[PDB]
C-alpha cells in the first residue's frame, strides 16, 4: 500500500460534495404529492425549489384523470364523476345523476419532502372540495368567518416518517388516507416547505428579497399519472433519486 | 335572574371570538371572481391567503367552458367558439369561421373581496384578449411600451359597494359589465388585494418574508361553474358564509 | 419659422414620454416564450411584470396541442402523443405505442426579454422532461441530490442577441434548437427577469414587500398557438410593439 490512495480521496470527496451539497442554498428540495386511486394509478406531482416551495391542488387536480393527466384515450373526465359529481362533493346533496365515488376520486395521499429542509416548518394545509377549512376531530369544515388557516395541525413534521439514502435521512413522507378522520374524504390541500439555513442571514428577504420571490415560481412542476406504482418507482422516483415509501412501508 | 348569565356570556364571548378574529393575521381573505354569462350561468373562482391575495385569469379560464371546467358532456370548448373564435377576439378582423360573440364569453363580471381588508389599497386591474393594458376614457389597449401596469384606476375600493353579516362589514363588491365602456368587452384580470394591519409591523417582510412569499400560493383556488346564480348561492356562497350580491341588488 | 415649434415639441415631448416611462418601476417588463413545431405551428406564451418576472412550463404546457391551446377540433392531445408517450419521453423505453418524436413535441424556442431589464440578471433553467436539472456539457440530466438549482450557465445574457425599435435597443432575443446539445431534446423551463433599478433602493423588499410579491402573479399570462410565424407577428407582436425576431435572423 498505498497504491491507490489517491483515488480512493478523489472518490471520498467525490461522494462528500454531493452528499454535502444538499446543505447548499443552491441546491433543489423537493415536495411530491402522491395521490393513490382504487384502481392502483398513481398520479404524481413534483415541485422543486431552492429556499422554498409552495403550493396547492383543487378538486380539479386532485382527480384522475384530468387537464394536466388524461386517461389513456385522451378524456379529461370520466362519464359519471364530471361536473355533476363535483357538484355532489361540494355540497351534500347539492349532486345530480353520478356515482358515489368516483374511481378517479383519491383514496389516500404520500406527501413526500426531500433536501435540507427545515422539517419543524413544514406545513400541510388540508381543505374541503368546496374550499372550506378542514379540522381534525370531526368539527367538519369551516366557514371563511371562522377559519384559522394556520393551525397547530399544519405543523406534520412530528407525523412524517424519516427515509433514508444510505446514511443520512434524505426526507420524510407522511401518509394519509381520505377517510374524514385523519383527512377529508375528498380534500384539497396546500403545503409550505422551507431550506433549512446553516446561518442567520434571512435568505427569504433583505438583500436576498429578489431572488427569493422569483423562485416561488421558477422551477416547473413535475406531474403525470402510473399505471401502479411499481412502475412510477422504477421510471420516475429511482432514477431522479427522489426517496418514496412503497405501499409496504419499505423505503425504495 | 339571572339563572343562565352564564350561558349568555360564554354565548357572546363565541360570536366576539368568531366576530374579531377575521381580524388576525392568521384568518382567511376571500376574494372571488364571478362571471356571468348570457345563459344564466355563473363561473366561480374563489382565492384564499392570510396576508396578500394576488392572481389572474386569461381569456382561457374567463370563458366558458374550459379546462378548468368542461361543461356537462366533457368539453372544454365549444364548436365556433374555439381557437380561430379566439384569434379574432385577440385582434380585430384576425379571426375565420366563428361565433362573433361566444355564448361562453362572459357579459359582466362580480369581484367579490371579504376578511379584515386594507381595502384602499386593493386593486383590479384589467387587459384586453391580448394582454394589452386596457384604460378607461375609450384610448384602446396599450402597447407594452406605452402601458401603465399601476394605474390610479386600479384602485376600485370606492367603487365597490359594500356588504353587511349581522352588524359588522364583511367585504364589498364591484359589479361590471363587459360592453368597452367600464371595463373591456372580451377582458383578461388581474388582481391584488391586502390584508389590514392592526398594527405597524411589516408582515410581508422582515422576520416574516418566508411566510409571507409562502402564503402567496399554498391555498388552494376552488372553482366550478353552477347553471344559475341561485343554485350557486344556496350550494356554494351560503355555507361558507361568503358575502354575494344577487342580480337584484341584494346581499345574500 | 419657427411657425409650428409648439407642435413640434409637444410631438417630441410625447415620444420622450412614451420611451423613457419603460425605466419607470410601474411600466410593465415583457418576457415572451415561443415554441416552434415542425408543422409551423408557433406557440406563443408572454408573461407581464413590474419588478419581478418568473415563470416555468412543464412538458404538458411545452407540448402542442395542450389545455391551454387545444387544436382546431378541441383536443388536448393527439394519438401517439399522449400519456404513453409522454413516459417514454420521462425515462428512455419507458414508453409503450407511440411515436418516436411527436409532431408536438416543439424543435426549438425563442426567448424574448423586452423592457427595462437588469439584463445580466436573467435566468433561463433548461430541466428535462422528468424534471431533471440539465447541464450543458453532456453530462444528462442530474438527480435531485447533485441538481445546482442556480448554475452559471442559467446567466444566458450574453447569449442574447439586441433587438432594437428605432433608436433604443426594446428587447433581447435567445434562439435555441432542441437537440441535447445547447439544450434538451424534451425540455421543460424555468426563468426568471428583473427589472432594472435607477436607484439603490430595494423596491423587492422593505415598504415595497407587499407589492412585491403580489406582482409576481397579478398579471395574467397570455397564451395562444397560430398556424404560422407570419400570423403571429401580424395579429400579436406588431401590435402588442412586442420586438421579435424572425426566422431569417430579422427583429420584426
Amino acid at each position: 500500500h498505498g497504491l491507490d490512495d489517491a483515488q480512493y480521496l478523489q472518490q471520498k470527496a467525490h461522494n462528500k460534495r454531493i452528499s454535502e451539497f444538499r446543505s447548499s442554498s443552491n441546491s433543489g428540495i423537493n415536495v411530491t404529492v402522491v395521490l393513490k386511486y382504487t384502481n392502483g394509478v398513481v398520479q404524481v406531482y413534483n415541485w422543486q425549489g431552492t429556499e422554498v416551495i409552495a403550493g396547492s391542488l383543487n378538486r380539479q387536480l386532485m382527480k384522475f384523470p384530468n387537464y394536466m393527466n388524461p386517461d389513456k384515450h385522451g378524456r379529461i373526465e370520466w362519464p359519471g364523476e364530471g361536473v355533476e359529481h363535483q357538484h355532489g362533493l361540494i355540497r351534500s346533496n347539492g349532486g345530480n345523476g353520478s356515482y358515489d365515488i368516483g374511481a378517479g376520486d383519491p383514496y389516500a395521499m404520500q406527501f413526500i419532502v426531500q433536501g435540507s429542509v427545515d422539517w419543524n416548518a413544514t406545513r400541510l394545509r388540508f381543505f374541503g372540495p368546496d374550499g372550506s377549512r378542514w379540522m381534525p376531530d370531526d368539527q367538519g369544515g369551516a366557514s371563511v368567518r371562522a377559519g384559522l388557516l394556520n393551525a397547530a395541525e399544519d405543523i406534520i413534521n412530528s407525523k412524517m416518517q424519516p427515509l433514508y439514502f444510505c446514511d443520512r435521512m434524505a426526507g420524510k413522507s407522511y401518509y394519509v388516507r381520505f377517510d374524514d378522520k385523519y383527512a377529508p374524504r375528498f380534500p384539497t390541500i396546500g403545503f409550505e416547505v422551507y431550506r433549512y439555513r446553516v446561518g442567520a442571514t434571512n435568505e427569504m428577504g433583505g438583500e436576498s428579497a429578489r431572488t427569493a420571490v422569483a423562485s416561488l415560481i421558477s422551477f416547473p412542476t413535475f406531474s403525470t399519472a402510473y399505471v401502479n406504482e411499481k412502475v412510477a418507482v422504477e421510471n420516475f422516483f429511482q432514477p431522479r433519486e427522489l426517496v418514496y415509501q412503497n405501499s409496504y412501508g419499505y423505503t425504495v
